[PDB]
């Protein structure tokens, strides 16, 4: 990156002023998942890019999930699992399991590579400090709905509290799982609670990262890929989409329905997507705005 | 509780008044281990009290170790120990596990019992927002001392942090993991970080649960047992007492050495122990001053 | 109080949370008078137990009245009284009087017995930075509205400026007097002055001590006493009870039908009375709700 | 005051200016006694005088006398004195009657009519949170020192809470009694706790209002009247001087050798002394600077 | 101004107090003009009267213009003008010298003569922190509407900013030339920016200094001469005045009318004539009230 | 550079991560002049940066000269010079028009351009609120030193003042004229000034704008172009460089050994050459460290 001319160079980062500008003093909630945690130099760029954003000004909110950790953990502790449809059911001992991985070992992960670059990140789930709560859901198997267990939405949001934490200079990691009404603690489906957390903290914008390119409207066709959309057009592609994209898909729409001023879908697989996206007009990814 | 007179119960209750002004606006940090934590019932009314202190203005701290749960863990993920006198090593494997388990099992438990009263629980280790550091610790077995793998004892703490995050009214629950200067983190007797974390925070007391009724200076003797003792006359008998009290002892030392005025000895296995320790003066246990 | 075993002492202290977390942070005015300040045991005991709350956080207020001291001074005096029905006249002659003896002997004993606790005693008046105003009150004597002079009843209290006084730590010490719209100060019934200081003040709780058990609903039948009343029913009673206990009524309902969630009538005879009635629930007297 | 030329009025009006910039958020300590208190127009000037402090950001701090109205009150109660040399001795029947008459009558009349130009005073004592303290103190009678009884001299003053008093817009009016260290009320001579007060908040000023034109050296001769002396020279001639104006050239030595920079004896009976005294070089009254 | 006695001295300080309490702690707008900024003992008491009231709690704001001096600048740089009417047509160059003479030098001497009493005087335009923006202004030459180049009205204030700027101490000095909202700068009218300062940030009263004693309704009738109008009655009165007074009038009813209580036209050739008009009943000059 | 990959796009910004954390926070002075201020598009670019620097919550500060349109000002004017040594004498008349065209003007043009990206800018001279002041500086011509009339050297600066206006979010640009202790207004060099204020400030970097790639040791031999110099080095160089590489060096050398970590003289001519000098390694221009 040292042969390449120094006005170029000074061109880039000049290029990124309008969206400093957008940013400086904003909440931006991003979704961690994907290739963008299993590998070891993504993983780092992502960290790198948090302590960015904080060191501009800027307040990013990170949840994760990590569904094959859990599974993984399941086997090793020899838990048999039973499913209806494709869904675990969330048993109290799977429950400990995924609490456990989540918040002990996947969110102390990231914390740790964060803090590599200060005393930013902070772990929570709802649990912590009542930050946020679940309310317990059924999944629709077929055609009935049915109960899968501990698994749960976000219900309410701590806002105020939230907002001070972050004011405060703390970049909090979150482990999404919470207690309902009556305290009993849920998992929440991190995708979800991502579009929740925006949403309740206004966040200027959401991003998720995943393993795509961007959004196909006519998968597998290389040119059905869009780069903005509207909440409108998105909403009745919705049921054409592949399996995983949909959850992303659903967090997009009400987050942005819910007034976030913009969603995106880009690129985990891209090391420093979150720069590229943020402070950068060729970036990967599909943008969702209201419409 | 209803059959005794309503005029006795006002002097226990104005007998707490003296005991209200010591520790109104203070921090009282509380080492919570042992039966005070297997037991449901000593473990709802450990959580009460928490609260307790919290709705009177006090700021406890808690502080909680977990080795049998480690230990349990690691059998049940068939990982293999290495013993080096009765210490076993910690690998980084060991490590995984054991921060796992105490943050993201042992914590959470405490966390989600204390808020059932009020929001006002909030799990950290060392690693959050970088709270407290460790420095790697060796053993002595027989005469030497020998590398037992990623254990350490607590370096420095961010005492304006730890601060700020009591004043803003939460109980923080502290899992004793911590970075070392290279960001490695390490496993801390529980014991000696409560210790630590009392003298840095400035504490008006340390308190250490245990299933004993107090210090025996010639134990098995009934009428060794003393109330109140100075770290004087404590260091000379620390060489003669049993292998599990001398963590408790020598962490009372170095708090009460360390200029936190008072630490206390006290029975775990007394439901509300912490209740009686503080505002009654017929309170078991045993009081460690200068001396 | 030595004889008595520590796990019962234990419970009397753990059944005080759930009082200790309704009240923590919030206000509580207290009319004090009767027995409960002419008796020297009684009167620590409930300096004391201002000292309690203080102590927990808790934001007391004391309201006090001293008719039988300023009737001595004024026959000390040798100032000779006229009398329409049963009410002296308040002349300027008399206001000055009764202002010297509430707020130069009366107030005072109790702002150093208070403050033997700490400095957290404050004598005020409505004269002092205007706190609250009075309205000048006429009486109906047989049947007729009759001029008793400068005696009045509070008109507008300045809410904010008392409740900065509260959140310094301090604990005010009304003497009830206050100026008229045009600088002329009366003297208020300390009864009613509670009622109005409590619902402008938005308290938690009114506390009136009086001397007797509690309310009876046809005295002198002795299971005609209450211990919880609705406003709905306490007000179609008023005209039926004793002299002496309607102001205390009055007071309940204009606090409780004002906004303030409960009033409560306790037993001025019972040492540590306050104590007994916040954070217990075998206490005498009769608490006051809407309906 | 309306045949005056406008021109003239607005260079009396531009002179002030050094003296409004010398004092502006500063504290002046004002004794105030003797006839600028009896006589109503100079009474009700002197309170119109301290709202004008008070709306011109300036901090006056009122300290009170009472010595003739508290013998009234005595003579009309039938308190028979006992005198030591010329000094009634003070018992706690009479200190309960000083502190009545200081506080609850002479401070009141102050406090209203100061407020009558909006609510600025407040009336306190060093009994109200704890302010300051007394210590007692003899007196000496031909050449013994002896006890009178419950009088004594300022000892502690809580500087912190007093200037968060005036910070706040209040102007306190001090009625001079004050607890010993063991809680038992003095009543202290209010010229010395008027320089006692002017040395511990730090002030800019203190003015004694006295019934003369200032001091003399040699009194009666008209021409040995001073307008400005400093400590040096004034102390060597305490022991002239009249009886009367010894305590307010103590004061005035002890304030200003305290730190003070001047300490004024003004004529208390010229209309408007005090705006006279700091917005004026043709004043009246003799300044006290170190020396 | 010695030979004047002390009693009347006094008398002349004690009838400001009313006005005292009126302006303290709010904002007083003064447009400054005209002989009152040319004659330098004039220009030396207006900045004293700036500081005095600064030096009561006052918060002055001072709106200054400066036509001759463009013009004498204007003649010495040879720039040509070209008139429409009897309006010289403001061109990039006529603004930019405009600007450069009313910011860089007629400010900076107002600036440094209140600088003679402290450090309160800070010069701003509208540019500064984008303090307030300009809307371009046409004006009418016999019946047509013309464009006259770079010059405009206020169009909007940041009124917490500017509020900001006071509260700290500040005296803004403001020069009138704001950005239009796509940044091209304009001058604007003093007279006319005076009135919107005072209605935008809430001003207590707007001061406009001219050379007449005062509004005249039938000048030259010397008894046609009020001391108070209506607005109301004023803006009927405005076609028939001289051509000179009109920018006066119409500022006056545009305060008024937005909400500022009152506006006066005072005597800039009277020295000190702010203190005279603030302070003093006996002053010349015409206050508008609205009705 | 749109041509250009985004992976290389990403890199570009990743790599400034180190120089954000390094300058978070911080004060950077900005001395601004030569061709970065003639040059409409470096004009512009420069502008940019400084907003760019506001929205990472990096905190500039701009100090700016004017030598030459100071000069072309004086000949429109037809002031005639007076010349000792290669210095103009500046007489009041001169100072007046330097005043009038560094702040009226050319600091002017520098607060719209970057007001256009926000209300950041704020003009000040040292004049506003006593920012700073000056000290008369007298010239050396041959080998004496001669008076050049009102000139000066910074003397004290405000600095609690002027860290309060940047922690407001203010950009603040100024113009180098400051009054001495007597009051009257001196022209400061700029190079100097903005050497002073870096020190004053506690500035983490200044930046000395000036028309050249860097320190030549031995210009012009092309390869003595150094990159980084120690101010021991740097001092004994100073008597063989360039006349006009003086100003600019001994303003480094002050500055560093005053205190300030680095300074760096970077090239004007390069397009947003701030943004290169702090956030790339691949810069052109000497930095100064102290050794
Ligand atoms: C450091 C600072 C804040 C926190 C925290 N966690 C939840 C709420 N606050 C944890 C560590
Ligand atoms: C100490 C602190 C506050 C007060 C007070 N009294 C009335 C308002 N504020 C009096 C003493
Ligand atoms: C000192 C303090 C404040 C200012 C200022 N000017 C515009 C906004 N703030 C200028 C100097």
């Amino acid at each position: 990156i040292e042969a390449l001319p120094t006005h170029i160079k000074a061109q880039v980062l000049a290029e990124a002023l309008p969206w400093l500008k957008q940013l400086h003093g904003k909440v931006v909630v991003v979704k961690y998942g994907g290739n963008a945690m299993t590998d070891d130099t993504l993983r780092r760029a992502f960290a790198a890019d948090m302590a960015f954003l904080r060191n501009c000004g800027i307040h990013p909110v990170v949840v994760h999930g990590g569904g094959p950790q859990i599974t993984a953990m399941l086997r090793r502790l020899g838990i048999e699992g039973d499913f209806k449809g494709g869904f675990r059911v969330t048993t109290p001992e799977v429950l400990d399991v995924a609490r456990m991985v989540l918040f002990g070992q996947v969110g102390r992960e990231l914390v740790n590579l964060i803090n590599a670059h200060g005393p930013y990140a902070v772990g929570i789930t709802g649990e912590d400090a009542q930050l946020f709560t679940a309310v317990r859901r059924s999944v629709t198997v077929d055609g009935v709905a049915t109960d899968i267990g501990l698994v749960g939405d976000v219900d309410q949001v701590n806002t105020a509290a939230m907002l001070d934490l972050v004011a405060a200079g703390r970049i909090p990691v979150v482990s999404t799982l919470a207690p309902d009404a009556d305290g009993v603690v849920h998992n929440i489906n991190a995708d979800t609670a991502a579009a929740a957390v925006a949403e309740a903290l206004g966040a200027e914008k959401l991003l998720m990262l995943t393993d795509i390119d961007g959004l196909y409207t006519r998968w597998p066709d290389r040119d059905s890929l869009v780069s903005e959309i509207d909440t409108g057009t998105l909403a009745q592609l919705l049921p054409t989409l592949e399996s995983g994209m949909v959850p992303k898909v659903e967090a997009c729409l009400r987050a942005v329905i819910g007034g976030v001023p913009s969603a995106h879908i880009i690129d985990g697989r891209v090391t420093h997507c979150v720069l590229v996206e943020l402070f950068t007009d060729a970036g990967t990814g599909t943008k969702v705005v209201r419409g």
